[PDB]
């Protein structure tokens, strides 16, 4: 219950393990498991496209990596049901492949010999948590839990923050969002998301997204009372959230401001800022969301008033680093 | 009726400004074009468009002149506007595409310098500022300096005239997420007092400033005041999408507003529709000013509280350009 | 009027329709086969990122597209032996997805009912053909040719000119050329070519190609005289070719350019420029090939020359261009 | 000396004082002049699209920068006459501005009270340095020295290695280089030059580079038998540099790489790899020049061989790395 098996070693599985190894955390990762040869493991590790070469040693044997010195067994089994989790001991499974979402489908990994599952991604009514935003809700007899969207963690922060201060009544959201493995490099067929079979670096792409929708999972109160989307682009990560409330009072932009400062403040999951960054800017953040004091605006009329907020977010190792603060809680319990 | 038209500023807009008129067998004939540069660099830039292609039409240069389907136009380098020569080949009307005239006080120059009127690629401030299929029909005989605005306002001012119309807009809040222009940066590098306008354009999301809907009452007057808004300007080239957030004078639904804002797209040369799941390199070449996206449409509601996001695409670029013609050829017949 | 099979709708396949309809051409396109609906089929026809909106009307039915008012099977069989080509008479298949570049593989096309198969690849040792270069090696037996990689189509015609003007005694190449649906979106898992696997339009990623070692299949002659390889780069289509000979003959710059120029006189496959475009300039050629005087270079010492030739193909329409012109002449015979 | 000023606190400028900082120079930078407020200064520093968050703390006064809590002055003279570098007594001027690249136009920063100047450019015929390559040529009598392109310091060590081990007869580069400050963000006139006129990040763009042509001034025996150019392409950092030579002996390619391996032992300023690396690997880089083993590409047909060497650069960093390398010697005569 401090070993960890990851399913899924792609953009955030090996991400995972950076982190893991950034902290110096106790978790031991004992095994991974996906689709390919420990060499490609290997080199995909090595060299980072986003971050740079990996600050620790990297070899590999017919079926294995040895990080850091320490062996790591690699499998690859396409279902879930037959990773051998158990020869070494892996209880917690940090799930990163984008194809077990739900229960139903993770429970895999406990007939698999696993004793937990941590998706990184929304999975349905379970679990969903948000780091400093809801995980107290988390509890020892939790077997699978998820830690919801990159973006859920940029806007969870956010609307927690505006939501105590001054009631958020309703609200939408639209995420400027960093292209995505689940999008297409040229031109075609991508299951049946008609907008997601068009290259990603070349076009502005709208895209569906349950952060808004699902937010109840990690804000009961706003249950029902955001709905929101995307819009992908050609960055490579780094991402930035907007939100349009009305509110439950009237506020200048200063007071909106001033409130979201002190929620950030001793928050290691949610920073602040009002240097006028742009998204290279948040690419390694430590945080989950940055809020950016910059871009609030307050729009009135009369007796009405619109509130808009903005959040950034390194939707790889940002949220990687609440995915862990997540995990490092999850093992101890 | 005034044919004779002098460019100003031959560049992203000024260059698909001869690029439509040709297209449209426009009566508008182009007889000068004023920049900085040479005649050989200017026929370079006009033959080859990194963002349309080719020029559909033969072009060549001499020292002193560009040779375009084999019809000769002046070219001067006169960095005052003050100093063009409208008058040796008869320009009449100036459209103003360099960015430095943009106001009422900077463009009458170019009257100064010969010529009868001044349409503005860009708003200008206070003055008779036109997008149209929206309010040219405010345009008269007495207009002698006019604005087309911004293409975000080409974008936002339609879609939010037929939500005005049907419904009322009591507030509203918009972002553009918008194609990157030569005002940013190549690599990160002062670029005026703008901070973020000195970071690198292709590599980054980048909040932005725009006046569309702070100035929007100069189109529809009975917003004036009601919108703020910004842009986030991304990577790519050309091709851009305004989302536009209200409170509505109405409970809708989303059938209800894809529906009017059908109506108003309909024999609208200006305004077009679309139910299809497209991004943005297929608004590439656009003929519309804004194309408003059904699919897109979205009503947040809570008990009587409803937010309203309507989203229109728009080729900031060449479909602005298309605009900016439609008033140029009304305001050539007044 | 010869009735056509296309096998993979994709880059290629679409761009095959889109030009056969541009010139008018005999051959009706009655059959496609691919591996999704008519419905994604025909929204990808109808939007293209790189080449705008479908010149021509563009519906699909449950079990076809509607293209200008003319019906168009399509069928989703992964293996091209179960294809039903007989059922609208395709008798040349256009075969466009990756997955049949031998004429072991190809022949089950010809299993499955139809008499010839034009392979849009590099297909080992078979007949292939570089319009206006070796085209008239065709004849009536011919069932299952190739047209090589695009690469080739650039290279050839640069090559068969120097070859016939000055002769190449050995030769390097290197293609700076756009990227492809063969790369990666982000940095994951491609196959085995561990370059493959980065991160497309973020990266310069070296890469092998066989235009140059298999050129003696087009130029006899040049067999084993060349060598090449490519960088992939962040363009979405548009590549130009680098060519570093020693040549038979003593030349200058001036003489080189001369006989390109000749060479491309009348020519509608090779074109020549003057002009200092660059790679969106190609983007929609018609030609396959563009030689490009204003890279030409010379470097001599003594007894000794090296001579560096350019030239820029749009990889995808420039290519396609070629490959209709070489089934126009396929469908002939 | 240990006191230096930077005129052009540029892409290079903002870099060098970085890259001091990191090696805990005895250097201090104590002036910098560029044509800005510090304001926008600081935001430069401190945010950088390349390279992520400064090290160390940043801050400003209306005529300086305060780094890691020292004290730089900031002037805005457009012209070096005006500079005064006396003031807080500014020894060496690190040039990067691109508009004093030849000795009498940079005089002007000894005009105005330097002692010497360090260019980060060619500037004609002078006293030209690739650290590592020709760097036992400075003395004590010189003021105004260059240390040429990226590309130089790129090509000169895979040059030299390959004249000591076998001899260089003749040779072309090609660079496949990342877009720079020279070139344009849309279409649009930039002087004379029509190619640098296109939009950099949607091209590929052919472009001149005196790398090769004066690389007589670094490697003297190697004067007039090189040329070469660039290939613009669209990424931000991280380059390449290939050199396709004729060697005065015949070669394996085991045989150039262990020769390349050899003189990269022990040398700070030229790596060498052979693995799959991409360019963005190359970001961050230490090294002036980082040779690639697994490019290496010989062409015999006979006794005619043409070699193809290919090495990496990161054209900023990598650059910088080397040129704080020769100003710590610089400083010390
Ligand atoms: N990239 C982001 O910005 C981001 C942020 C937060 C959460 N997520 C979520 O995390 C998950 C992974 O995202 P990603 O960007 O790393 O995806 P990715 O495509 O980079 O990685 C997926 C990995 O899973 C492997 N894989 C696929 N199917 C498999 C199977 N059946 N068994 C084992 N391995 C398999 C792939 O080979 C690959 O290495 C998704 O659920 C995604 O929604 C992504
Ligand atoms: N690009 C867009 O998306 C877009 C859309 C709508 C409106 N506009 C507006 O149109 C105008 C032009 O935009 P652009 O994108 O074509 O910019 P641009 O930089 O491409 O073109 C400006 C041109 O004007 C020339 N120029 C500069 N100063 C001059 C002077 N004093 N005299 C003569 N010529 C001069 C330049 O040499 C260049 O050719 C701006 O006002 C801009 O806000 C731009
Ligand atoms: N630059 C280019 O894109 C280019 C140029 C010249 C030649 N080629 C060659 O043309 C061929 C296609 O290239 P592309 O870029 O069009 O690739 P692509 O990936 O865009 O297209 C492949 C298509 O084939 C389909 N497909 C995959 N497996 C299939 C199967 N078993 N049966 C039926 N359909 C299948 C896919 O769904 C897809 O639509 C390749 O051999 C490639 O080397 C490509
Ligand atoms: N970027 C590279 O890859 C690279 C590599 C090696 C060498 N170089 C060379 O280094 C030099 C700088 O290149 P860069 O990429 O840093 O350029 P850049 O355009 O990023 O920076 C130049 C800086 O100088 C300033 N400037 C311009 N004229 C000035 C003046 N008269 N006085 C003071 N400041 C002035 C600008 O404001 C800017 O901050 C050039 O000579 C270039 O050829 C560049
Ligand atoms: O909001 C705006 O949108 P456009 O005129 O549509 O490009 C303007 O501020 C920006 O245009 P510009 O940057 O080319 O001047
Ligand atoms: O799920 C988290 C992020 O918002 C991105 O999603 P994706 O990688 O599944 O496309
Ligand atoms: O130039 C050759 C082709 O573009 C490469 O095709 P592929 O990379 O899609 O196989
Ligand atoms: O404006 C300056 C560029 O960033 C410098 O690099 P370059 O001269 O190598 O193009
Ligand atoms: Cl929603
Ligand atoms: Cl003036
Ligand atoms: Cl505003
Ligand atoms: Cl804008
Ligand atoms: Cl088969
Ligand atoms: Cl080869
Ligand atoms: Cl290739
Ligand atoms: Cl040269």
């Amino acid at each position: 219950m401090s070993k960890v098996g990851i399913n899924g070693f792609g953009r955030i599985g090996r991400l995972v393990l950076r982190r893991l190894l950034e902290v110096k955390s106790n978790i031991d990762v004992v095994a991974i498991n996906d689709l390919t040869s420990p060499k490609i493991l290997a080199y995909l590790l090595k060299h980072d496209s986003n971050y740079g070469p990996f600050p620790w040693s990297v070899d590999f044997t017919e079926d294995s990596l040895i990080v850091d010195g320490k062996s790591i067994a690699v499998y690859a089994e396409k279902e879930a049901k037959n990773i051998p989790w158990k020869a070494k001991g892996a209880e917690i499974i940090v799930e990163c492949t984008g194809f077990y979402t739900s229960a139903e489908k993770s429970q895999a990994h406990l007939d698999a010999g696993a004793k937990k599952v941590l998706i990184s991604a929304p999975a349905g009514e379970m679990k969903t948590i948000v780091y400093n935003v809801n995980d107290d809700t988390l509890d020892g007899n939790d077997t699978i839990v998820s830690v919801a969207s990159s973006t859920t963690n940029c806007l969870a922060p956010m609307a927690k923050a505006l939501h105590d201060s001054f009631g958020i009544e309703v609200g939408t959201m639209t995420t400027i969002h960093a292209y995505t493995g689940t999008q297409s490099l040229v031109d075609g067929p991508r299951g049946k998301d008609l907008r997601a079979s068009r290259a990603a670096a070349e076009n502005i792409i709208p895209h569906t997204t349950g952060a808004a929708k699902a937010i109840g999972l990690v804000i009961p109160e706003l249950s029902g009372k955001l709905k929101g989307h995307a819009q992908r682009v050609p960055v490579k990560t780094g991402s930035v959230t907007e939100l349009v409330s009305i509110l439950g009072k009237k506020v200048t932009a200063e007071e909106v401001n001033n409130a979201l400062k002190q929620a950030t403040t001793n928050n290691e999951s949610f920073g602040y800022t009002d240097e006028e960054i742009v998204s290279s800017d948040i690419i390694g953040s430590h945080f989950g969301s940055v809020f950016d004091a910059t871009q609030t605006e307050i729009t009135a009329v009369g007796d009405l008033q619109l509130v808009k907020t903005v959040a950034w977010y390194d939707n790889e190792y940002g949220f990687v680093t609440q995915l862990i603060r997540t995990l490092e809680k999850f093992a101890k319990l």
